[PDB]
Order: structure tokens, then sequence, then C-alpha cells
């Protein structure tokens, strides 16, 4: 009978509700704030500060392929022309969008690949679906792109390694500054920062692909077709001290475990883990489609984050703030389609922001099963997560709950039971509730369930359970002959803390 178990996910905080008040939106040297804020009101489209297009072309900031620094071989001509010029034609069949993207990337005119582009154009679209893109949606997308000066005139700053910065921008900025990266616009990034640019996605024949490909245009029709009014704010978040997790005294908190349900529709106004790779977004603008990849598709404002990102080091995390959700879907992976819009009903708070937190945190890959039960390797994870729950100051009150799954497991050998456990004693030591999605698996959502009450009950402590996980790894991991050990984690606690 039992969808779920533990704390009714009813009684767990959520934005807005559980939310402080925020502070007056100002830039600060920590935060970047790309329009008017004396502007800024509920249903208006933010006006750009400043008013004229400023550039800076240097290692620190966005190269905009707007820039006047932004030259071709001719003598140098303006590649920004040059794109103007390449992308204002008729479209009437694919090869003419490959040509034009070509023209302003012609040293990848044999690299780059647009059979994927193709085949969506010609293989899987209608007749009909295909005009209304070359007729409609590809010129709406041209013309977005080519406004990029009116509409980004503030230089965006890189969040780079070991950075706490902020940069909060429109929807509308965002929906600019896609268009351009798929049309390839943006310059000098075709090695410590995501692709950008979509070239990856009109490659190859994946089934994949199309459905990709189908969820963007969705975006694409929808923000061209009326301007989202909304601010959305990237911070990087970069700690310099972690806990002495065998030392914490702090209780666990409450859990809801569920084999029903999604992170983000069950997930609404909690704090969302992205399954992240290190480069944020991993394969959304190329091959991969499983969680961060839906996610970054569902949510493409999400994507731009790979424009300004650099890779997270071990300490560090994306925290992104307002992004919206165009699109529904249904499947994973091979199976992952594209059903329909979404008319995104989140509130927003009073920086006009969708009351929406997805943050991401990359799990170490394991290419050896008893590698994570290192106690390094236990400790990273920790510190990985509690990085990406804890937001220093805030009262544990004005703090949803974590909405979070099976991180780290599939591609990259991660343990759900001691995933589930690390997430656990991360969100504890951050003072949130934790609210868990196993995603049809029924068993690990009673095991999780049964461990988490067990613990709770006798009131063990983050520094007791990670201290058992040390046992763990001592008597069962380190010395083990096998691939596996010779008992599993939940039953080596069970049996170590009623024998004690
Ligand atoms: C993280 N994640 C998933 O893993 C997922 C998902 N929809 C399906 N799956 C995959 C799992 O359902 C696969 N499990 C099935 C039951 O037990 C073994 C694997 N969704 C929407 C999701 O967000």
């Amino acid at each position: 009978d039992k969808k779920w178990l533990g704390t009714p996910i009813e009684e767990m905080r959520r934005m807005p509700r559980c939310g402080i008040r925020l502070p007056l939106l100002r830039p600060s040297a920590n935060h970047t704030v790309t329009i008017r804020v004396d502007l800024l009101r509920a249903g208006e489209v933010p006006k750009p500060f400043p008013t004229h297009y400023k550039d800076l072309w240097d290692n620190k900031h966005v190269k905009m392929p707007c820039s006047e620094q932004n030259l071709y071989p001719v003598t140098a001509g303006s590649r920004w022309e040059l794109i103007q010029t390449a992308l204002l034609n008729k479209f009437t069949r694919p090869q003419n969008l490959k040509d034009a993207i070509l023209k302003y990337n012609v040293a990848y005119s044999k690299k780059w690949d647009f059979t994927a582009l193709i085949d969506f154009w010609d293989k899987v679209l209608e007749e009909a679906e295909a005009q209304h893109l070359y007729q409609s949606i590809l010129p709406d997308m041209v013309k977005i792109a080519l406004c990029l000066p009116n509409i980004c005139t503030q230089p965006i700053p890189l969040l780079a390694a070991a950075m706490n910065h902020s940069i909060t921008m429109s929807q509308e900025q965002i929906a600019s500054l896609l268009a351009n990266a798929f049309f390839c616009t943006f310059p000098r990034r075709n090695s410590s920062y995501p692709d950008i640019n979509f070239n990856r996605l009109f490659e190859g024949r994946s089934s994949r692909k199309p459905e990709k490909l189908k969820t963007l245009f969705c975006y694409f029709r929808r923000v061209t077709a009326a301007a989202p009014t909304g601010l959305v704010t990237f911070t990087r978040q970069s700690l310099e001290d972690f806990p002495e997790w065998e030392r914490c005294e702090k209780p666990l908190t409450r859990l809801h475990v569920t084999y029903e349900g999604t992170i983000e529709e069950n997930g609404q106004g909690m704090l969302q883990v992205d399954f992240a790779n290190r480069f944020v977004g991993g394969g959304v603008t190329s091959a991969g489609l499983v969680q961060e990849e839906i996610r970054f598709l569902i949510n493409p404002e999400l994507i731009i984050s790979r424009l300004f990102t650099e890779v997270l080091d071990h300490n560090e995390c994306l925290i992104i703030t307002g992004t919206e959700q165009y699109s529904e879907y249904t499947g994973y992976a091979e199976t992952y389609r594209w059903s329909r819009s979404h008319e995104d009903g989140s509130e927003r708070d009073d920086w006009q922001r969708r009351c929406t937190e997805i943050v991401a945190i990359d799990a170490l890959h394991f290419r050896r099963y008893l590698d994570q039960f290192v106690p390094e390797k236990m400790r990273r994870e920790l510190n990985k997560a509690y990085c990406g729950f804890l937001r220093p100051g805030v009262s544990s009150e004005n703090l949803s709950a974590v909405a979070t799954g099976n991180w780290g497991c599939g591609a990259f050998g991660g343990d759900a039971r001691l995933k589930a456990l690390i997430q656990i004693l991360a969100a504890a030591a951050a003072e949130r509730d934790v609210v868990y999605f196993t995603f049809g698996d029924s068993e690990l959502m009673r095991d999780i369930y049964s461990m988490h009450i067990f613990l709770t009950e006798r009131k063990l402590t983050v520094g007791d359970v990670y201290k058992l996980l040390l046992r763990y790894y001592n008597e069962e991991c380190r010395n083990c002959s096998t691939p596996g050990p010779d008992i599993k984690l939940y039953p080596f606690i069970y049996h170590a803390v009623e024998s004690c």
C-alpha cells in the first residue's frame, strides 16, 4: 500500500512560506546585478543596467560575441557584423542553418556534424512543424540573439574557482544569451569551463537529440513569443572549513522517503539537488540525458551557468535560484520524451525570482565499488553535500527541506544506502530536513526509513553515525579480499548498535 514513509511531506519546510525577508536587491563586490533594481516590478520586463552596452574582453569575464574585440581574418573584420550577416537570412531547409552557423565558425567547417539537426528538421518534425520552425521560431531566436548588446549591457564576471560570488540577471537576458549559444556565437569556447555553444547538440544520430531539441525549442518558442519577467541568481559557494564529522554532536533531522514522485514536482519550494557533473550541466549540450541533463532541459535557464561557471572543486557548489520550468517529460535516458509545454505555477520572491532553488553538487565517480567506503572518500562526499546544503547565518527555521535522491549512483558507481546516509548526515549538520525520492525502488525506501528511525530513536549524533561508518570501513572494507564486502553496511550498523 504505502507509497512513502517517515515525516509527512506536508510537514516539511518550503519556500516561499519558510523564507526570510530578502534584503533590498543591490550590486556589491560579491554580487553582480544586471538590471535596474529601482525599476524592478512584478509583471514587468526588467530594464537592463547599465543603459548602454559596456564591454570587457579579459580572463575574468564572459567574452561576448558582440564585443568589438571579437574579430576574424579578412586585415581583421568584426565577427559580430559577420554573425548578423550570416543569421539574417531566410532558412527554408536545415542545410541553410548549418551554412549560416559555419560562416562565423569557419575553422569548424569539417569538425562540426549537423546530422541530428538535419534529422530533427527533416525526419522527426511534421512538414507543418518544420515550417513553423523556420518561418517563426528560428527568426525570433535570431532576433533575440542579435539584440544581445541592448539586453546584456553589463559585463558578466566568470564564477571562477574559489570565488564566492553571485550573478543576478533577468530571464530575458538569459534568453538572449541562450539564443546565442544555440547559434554557436560565443567566441574562444570551441578547458576548465563547460561547453556553452550548442554545436554538439546537432551531431550524431541518437534518438535522444530529437527529444532534447523539442525540449529546447519549446523553451525558445515561449520566451521569444512573450518575454519572461523574472530574475535568476547564480551563486558559487566555496567553503574553507568543514565539520569535524567524528566530533559533531548535532542530532539527525527529519526524513520523508518515497518511491513515487519527482524532485522537481513533489519537492516544490525545497532545496532541489542536481546530481551534477563537476562541469555543471554535464552532457546537456551533447550526449548525456539522466537527472542533471533532464533538469537543465526542462529548466533551460540552468544551461547558462555553463557560460560563466568554472569546473567545481571538492569544496564548491553552484546554487541557482529562480529558474523556470518550461517543459514536461516522460521516461529517463533512452526513454526520455518531451510531452508538452509547462506553465510554471511557482510564486516569485521579492526579487521576482521563481521560488525554485537548485543546487549542483557533483559526486565522485567510483571505478571500484569499495573505494567509496574509504574515510577520505566518505568525508569528501559529506563535505560536498554539506557545502551544497549550508546557508551560513540563516536560521534553521528558514531553511527548506533538502529534496534529493540516489546522488552519484548509476554511472558514477555510488552505493545508494551509503549515499542516502551521507546526505542525511550532511543535511543534519546543515540543520535541514530530507525528502528522499527512490524512483520506483520500494525496498530502498523501506531500508532508508528503517535505518533513519533506528538511529533517531537511539538518538545517535552525526558523529556517532560517522564513527560507525569508519568502523564499517576498518572491519569490513579495508582488508576485504573481494569486490564486495562480507557484510552489507546497514546490517553492519544495526548489529554494531544493538551489540553495544
Ligand atoms: C533520478 N531520477 C531517476 O533515477 C529516474 C527518474 N525516472 C526513472 N528513474 C530511474 C529509476 O526509476 C531506475 N530504478 C528502478 C527501480 O530500481 C532500480 C533502478 N527520475 C524522474 C529521476 O529524477
